[PDB]
């Protein structure tokens, strides 16, 4: 349809919201859009299964790979502070590194994943900080660094580790004391205290049993944060166009910086960032397996370029029992967040996302 108004906008949501719910069994999803910079709210289902407690803005889920987009704000904020710039190699920044393959590795290429063919994630027993290090002064590389894009946990997860160590704090002290304040998200966590518990979601696994996030070597960093689709929504008001603390306002336009292309997608720091209009196939192609998962050479980008306000920002997320993506357009006023207590696939949320996007935009 192509007219505007709460009307349109609730038929849209609630038409290919509901339908999608049925479809993968999901108990419950938090769905928050923006258009004309202006906030609705859809909740639908159960954080709990077993409870029935109802999901709303204020359930928390886990948010998987989402969370690698507030590690790369935290680390942009770090840069921002003079704690280490983006070309520094990484063992300017980690004297435990030098003599390492981190030597030939930037900042920057650690955070864009493009340092050299880092894994998905740590091998199982690379499951102490102790190892960490052996595992990092022991690594060789599989790609030239800069060449090729493999996403990784170990990768942003480093990045964001060096990055709060450059400030002299622990990343979750700096994510909990200083980068959430400042942002507003006053229901977002790493570690969700004791008071806040109740309104945790379960997750529900694909053998369909509760489950939670575990900690894990760089877990914080790389999959850390459990929030709702309130607190989500205003993180990406804050990248809508945000006023007030410089410091963070160049943070926040730090990660609106593109480095590499794979295909038709373009790598921030956290954001992966397309074209706007953008058609749907190419949405899908960007966040399929091939490309988003697996080792890409990557078109380099002669000097780092802001990509401006004419662009859907993106990012999926993922654990054992959740399934989130949001997707935000600057120039235009759009946004929308999908938090779900099942880790469903992402084509169904990317199909989902752009038909309502598709109505905000009218
Ligand atoms: C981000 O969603 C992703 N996963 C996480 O951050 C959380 C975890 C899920 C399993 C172990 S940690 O970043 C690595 C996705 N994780 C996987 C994965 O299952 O290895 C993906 C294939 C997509 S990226
Ligand atoms: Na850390
Ligand atoms: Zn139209
Ligand atoms: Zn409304
Ligand atoms: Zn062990
Ligand atoms: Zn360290
Ligand atoms: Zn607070
Ligand atoms: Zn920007």
């Amino acid at each position: 349809g192509h007219m505007s108004g709460e009307a349109p906008l609730t038929a849209t949501v609630d038409g290919i919201i509901q339908p999608m719910l049925k479809a993968y069994r999901i108990p419950g999803m938090a769905v928050a859009v923006l258009k004309d910079g202006k906030a609705h709210y859809f909740n639908y289902g159960v954080a709990n299964r077993e409870s029935g407690q109802r999901v709303s803005e204020q359930t928390l889920f886990e948010i998987g790979s989402v969370s690698k987009t507030l590690t790369a704000t935290l680390g942009a904020y770090a840069a921002v502070k003079g704690g280490f710039e983006l070309d520094d190699k990484v063992s300017q920044h980690a004297p435990w590194l030098k003599g390492s393959a981190f030597d030939g590795v930037t900042m920057a290429e650690l955070a864009t994943y493009s340092a050299g063919g880092l894994p998905l994630q740590f091998p199982d027993e690379v499951d102490s900080n102790d190892k960490m290090q052996t595992y990092y002064r022991s690594w060789s590389p599989v790609y030239p660094a800069g060449t090729h894009r493999q996403f990784s946990n170990p990768s942003i997860g480093l990045f964001g580790h060096l990055a709060a160590n450059s400030l002299g704090q622990p990343f979750e002290q700096l994510m909990s004391q200083t980068l959430l304040p400042k942002l507003g998200l006053h229901h977002t966590y790493i570690q969700v205290p004791e008071s806040a518990m109740a309104n945790y979601a379960y997750g529900y696994s694909k053998e369909d049993k509760p489950i939670r996030a575990t900690p894990g070597v760089l877990a914080a960093e790389a999959y850390g944060i459990k929030t709702g689709s309130a607190d989500l929504l205003k993180f990406v008001e804050a990248n809508m166009g945000y006023q007030g603390d410089a410091a963070l306002k160049s943070a926040i336009a730090l990660t609106h910086t593109g480095f590499h292309s794979v295909g038709e997608m373009t790598q921030g720091l956290g954001w992966e960032s397309y074209d706007y209009p953008v058609t749907e196939q190419v949405l899908l192609a960007g966040n399929s397996p091939a490309v988003s998962f697996q080792a890409n050479p990557v078109t380099r980008f002669a000097v780092p370029k802001a990509m401006g306000e004419q662009r859907l920002y993106n990012k999926t997320g993922s654990t054992g029992g959740f399934g989130a993506y949001v997707a935000f357009v600057p120039a235009r006023g759009i946004a929308i967040v999908m938090l779900a207590n099942r880790n469903y696939p992402i084509e169904a949320r990317v199909k989902a996302a752009h038909a309502i996007l598709s109505q905000l935009a009218e």
